[PDB]
């Protein structure tokens, strides 16, 4: 495995989201792994449906919380999940209206990260591409993050409360970290990303429920 990756620079990533107000931060993450796996599988690069997760997943809360590991069996037996086209996000739970037409990707499984080892969340990223990942972001400090390396020593690796997306590692001027993509829009962090402390002792719980799903 490299010292560094950044699957952004290799079309892997679509551009940043907003989930507004609604709890569907577990949708966003799902669909960024898919659409991951997509560009590696295809060669395109595609914009994937969180909503399709949030009104159809029954094993899911909607806006109210949800697993990344039911949305990918949820695309498997469904055997797809629309575009962002035909299933727009409009940021409340609905009836479920999967359009078969629309289907842009499949899945066919997932797999999980050993829990709490972040050597093997490492090598994961560097073989499959993003993984999807859980984390503490309930700190005061994570909501106002601009720049640089994410660390809270109050940050709490028990307390899963946020899906987010690792589109890659790194390390900045002697600081390793993970590339973090999140779902509050360009706005937010550092074009709506963030770099969090890397082999800090599985710091805000990082590697913790990570999974990427199979295609
Ligand atoms: C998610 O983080 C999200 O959408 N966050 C943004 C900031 C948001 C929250 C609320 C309204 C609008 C936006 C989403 C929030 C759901 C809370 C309503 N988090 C989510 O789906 O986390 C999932 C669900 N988990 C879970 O239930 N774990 C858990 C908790 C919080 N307490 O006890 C347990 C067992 C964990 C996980 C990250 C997978």
């Amino acid at each position: 495995a490299p010292d560094s990756v950044d699957y952004r620079k290799k079309g892997y990533v679509t551009p940043v989201k907003n989930q507004g107000q609604c709890g569907s931060c577990w949708a966003f993450s799902s669909v960024g792994a898919l659409e991951g796996q997509l560009k590696k599988k295809t060669g395109k690069l595609l914009n994937l449906s969180p909503q399709n997760l949030v009104d159809c997943v029954s094993e899911n809360d909607g806006c109210g919380g949800g697993y990344m590991t039911n949305a990918f069996q949820y695309v498997q037996k469904n055997r797809g999940i629309d575009s962002e086209d035909a299933y727009p996000y409009v940021g409340q739970e609905e009836s479920c209206m999967y359009n078969p037409t629309g289907k842009a990707a499949k899945c066919r499984g997932y797999r999980e990260i050993p829990e709490g080892n972040e050597k093997a969340l490492k090598r994961a990223v560097a073989r499959v591409g993003p993984v999807s990942v859980a984390i503490d972001a309930s700190l005061t400090s994570f909501q106002f993050y601009s720049k640089g390396v994410y660390y809270d020593e109050s940050c709490n690796s028990d307390n899963l409360n946020h899906a987010v997306l690792a589109v890659g590692y790194g390390i900045q001027k002697g600081n390793k970290h993970w590339i973090i993509k999140n779902s509050w829009g360009e706005n937010w962090g550092n074009k709506g990303y963030i770099l969090m402390a890397r082999n800090k002792n599985n710091a805000c719980g990082i590697a913790n429920l990570a999974s990427f799903p199979k295609m």
